[PDB]
């Protein structure tokens, strides 16, 4: 990804399988 | 992705399975 | 991924399975 | 990765398996 | 990685298997 | 792929060239 | 492909050519 | 690939060039 | 690669070039 | 790969060339 | 792309952004 | 790619940004 | 990439980033 | 990449940020 | 790579930066 500004002001959870970036 | 501002203001989730970005 | 800005402001969990980046 | 900015301001978990960077 | 600014302000916790950075 | 369950009783052949999986 | 059950009892054929899946 | 079930009862025979998984 | 069951029951040959898993 | 059983019953041939695991 | 002839007979410029080929 | 033949017989310039070739 | 005959017959430029070939 | 001939006859640059071929 | 032929006929520049070759 580019310039991803991840900001939720709570709980955060990032699950990903076998990616190709 | 690009340019993405992913702010919710409460509970983030993001579920991914074998992506080719 | 590039110039990513990570701020949930609360719990933050990332889980990744055999990424290719 | 690059110009990672992970500042959750909480719990921060990473879990990686097998990646190729 | 490069440039990575790990600044959770609270519990950071690092777990890979396998890696080829 | 994914419960992929090949069972040709016979002759198998697979040949991929350059796959992006 | 997800769930595929390929079983044709006979001689089984799969070529493929820079696919993205 | 995940759950594969390659089971031919007979020859089996697999070619791959330049993959990404 | 996950959980894969290679089971032929006869000849088997696996042939890669420059992999990326 | 994970959790491989390569029970073929018969001739068993790996060739591989340059991979990344 | 397969057995491309780019001859321009001139100034050549290529730019691409996270492709998937 | 494959076969490319790339002749501009003058200025030439590529640029790409995260492939998956 | 394959059997690339990169011949430009003068200035040559290569720009990649994190590219997964 | 595999039987590359780059001969620009002039001014080569190639450029490259964590790749994986 | 394989089987590179890099003959510029001038000059010549490579600059790579982490890679997994
Ligand atoms: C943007 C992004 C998030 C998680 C994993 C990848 C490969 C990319
Ligand atoms: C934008 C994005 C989110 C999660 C995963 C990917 C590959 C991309
Ligand atoms: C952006 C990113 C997050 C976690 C893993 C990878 C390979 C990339
Ligand atoms: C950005 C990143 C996080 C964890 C592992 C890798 C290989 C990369
Ligand atoms: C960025 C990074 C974190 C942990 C392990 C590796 C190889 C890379
Ligand atoms: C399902 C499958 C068969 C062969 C190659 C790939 C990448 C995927
Ligand atoms: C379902 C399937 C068969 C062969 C190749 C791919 C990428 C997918
Ligand atoms: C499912 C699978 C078979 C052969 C090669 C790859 C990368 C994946
Ligand atoms: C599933 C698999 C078979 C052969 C080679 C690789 C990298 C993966
Ligand atoms: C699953 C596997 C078989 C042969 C070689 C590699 C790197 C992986
Ligand atoms: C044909 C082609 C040109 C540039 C980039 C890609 C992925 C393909
Ligand atoms: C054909 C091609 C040109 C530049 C980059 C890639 C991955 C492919
Ligand atoms: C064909 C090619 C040019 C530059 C970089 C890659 C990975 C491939
Ligand atoms: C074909 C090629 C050029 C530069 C770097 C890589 C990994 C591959
Ligand atoms: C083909 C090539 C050029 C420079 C570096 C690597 C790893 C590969």
């Amino acid at each position: 990804c580019d310039n991803i500004k991840h900001v939720p002001g709570g709980g955060s959870v990032q699950i990903v399988y076998k990616p190709v970036c």
